[PDB]
């Protein structure tokens, strides 16, 4: 996250870190046994780390749980990033508490101008590379469809939305991928792609979770 702020320990209790011997992507806990992330974050050997703040120090409240299944959307396209969504089943159920909690799926889509919270352990620099120990947060609005298409002509499908700031300096970044965009207590987005980080006129692009509620429910119900 570039131009954000320190969230504070466990203030984003649905935020998870996906770890393969290092932090590689974020994700969102949606019930005690299932996590939502980006399809482009797929690999084998995923360990889900819940209740994290400092991802480099054991502080208390952490639960490390191996993924038993990682389910990429069958229509995920690795070149366009259309359908950039993946479900991860945990080998065992997380124990839920004030510091490890699920986030509700949306009942309807959010409108342009809705303020959201984006969080993650990604790069905090627009220029060069700096990775934080602790979780970073950013408040950001969802942009209009016309602004989003103007920013990324021919690249925005109906399964994507833009959020952030056209002036530059505030954005999600590498390492934030797969993490949550939460608007009034609902998971509306997943960190997906963008052109550089925090560049003028190049906002972040996010998977539109409201288009996938039925698929999520059906996939969970059958696994
Ligand atoms: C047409 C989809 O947009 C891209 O070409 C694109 C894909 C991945 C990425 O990181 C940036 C742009
Ligand atoms: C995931 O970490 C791949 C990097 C894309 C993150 C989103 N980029 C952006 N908001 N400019
Ligand atoms: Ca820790």
């Amino acid at each position: 996250i570039v131009g954000g702020y320190t969230c504070g320990a466990n203030t984003v209790p649905y935020q998870v870190s996906l770890n393969s011997g290092y932090h590689f992507c974020g994700g969102s806990l949606i019930n005690s046994q299932w996590v939502v992330s980006a399809a482009h974050c797929y690999k084998s050997g995923i360990q889900v780390r819940l209740g994290e703040d400092n991802i480099n120090v054991v502080e208390g409240n952490e639960q490390f749980i191996s993924a038993s299944k990682s389910i990429v959307h069958p229509s995920y396209n690795s070149n366009t990033l259309n359908n950039d969504i993946m479900l991860i089943k945990l080998k065992s159920a997380a124990s839920l508490n004030s510091r490890v909690a699920s986030i509700s799926l949306p009942t309807s889509c959010a409108s342009a101008g809705t303020q959201c919270l984006i969080s993650g352990w990604g790069n905090t620099k627009s220029s060069g590379t700096s990775y934080p120990d602790v979780l970073k947060c950013l408040k950001a609005p969802i942009l209009s469809d016309s602004s989003c298409k103007s920013a990324y002509p021919g690249q925005i499908t109906s399964n994507m939305f833009c959020a952030g700031y056209l002036e530059g300096g505030k954005d999600s970044c590498q390492g934030d991928s797969g993490g949550p965009v939460v608007c009034s207590g609902k998971l509306q987005g997943i960190v997906s792609w963008g052109s550089g980080c925090a560049q003028k006129n190049k906002p972040g692009v996010y998977t539109k979770v409201c288009n996938y509620v039925s698929w999520i429910k059906q996939t969970i119900a059958s696994n």
